[PDB]
């Protein structure tokens, strides 16, 4: 549910700003799927280093344009359709973005950001997770 798919993005974005050394302050089966994404993203950002370090040095970011820069890549990546790896990578952007906000100052986007991420999970990719089987599927597939 939107819910669950809110408690999702913090626990993501939290990891991710954790690893990095700063603060995340600005906020089981359950507890199985936010494991398989923690190590999916880390996973997906080893393997694709080259994408992810290109993307994290491209754009600059402002509180206000911090949004259509977010809308802009993230229509990118799903312009085709929806699979489960770039689900990931949808993610994996999200934790880029609040990393590099809170790097520069802008803290105040970290939890605008979680929020644009559970808004475009709960509007425009739920539909095919829960066609594809759900959050379990997930699980069952990066672990098998
Ligand atoms: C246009 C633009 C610039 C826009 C913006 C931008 C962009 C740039 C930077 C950032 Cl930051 C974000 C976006 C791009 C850049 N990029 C390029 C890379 N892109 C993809 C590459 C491959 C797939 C794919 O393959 N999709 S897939 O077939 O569905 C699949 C396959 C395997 C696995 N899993 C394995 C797990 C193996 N492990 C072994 C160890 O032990 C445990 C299991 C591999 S890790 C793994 C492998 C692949 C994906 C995730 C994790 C999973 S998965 O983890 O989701 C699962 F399994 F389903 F859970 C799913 C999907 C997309 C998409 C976009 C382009």
């Amino acid at each position: 549910m939107s819910q669950s798919n809110r408690e999702l993005v913090v626990d993501f974005l939290s990891y991710k700003l954790s690893q990095k050394g700063y603060s995340w302050s600005q906020f089981i089966p359950m507890a199985a799927v936010k494991q398989a994404l923690r190590e999916a993203g880390d996973e997906f950002e080893l393997r694709y280093r080259r994408a992810f370090s290109d993307l994290t040095s491209q754009l600059h970011i402002t509180p206000g344009t911090a949004y259509q820069s977010f809308e802009q890549v993230v229509n990118e990546l799903f312009r085709d359709g929806v699979n489960w790896g770039r689900i990931v990578a949808f993610f994996s952007f999200g934790g880029a973005l609040c990393v590099e906000s809170v790097d520069k100052e802008m803290q105040v986007l970290v939890s605008r950001i979680a929020s644009w991420m559970a808004t475009y999970l709960n509007d425009h990719l739920e539909p095919w997770i829960q066609e594809n089987g759900g959050w379990d599927t997930f699980v069952d597939l990066y672990g098998n």
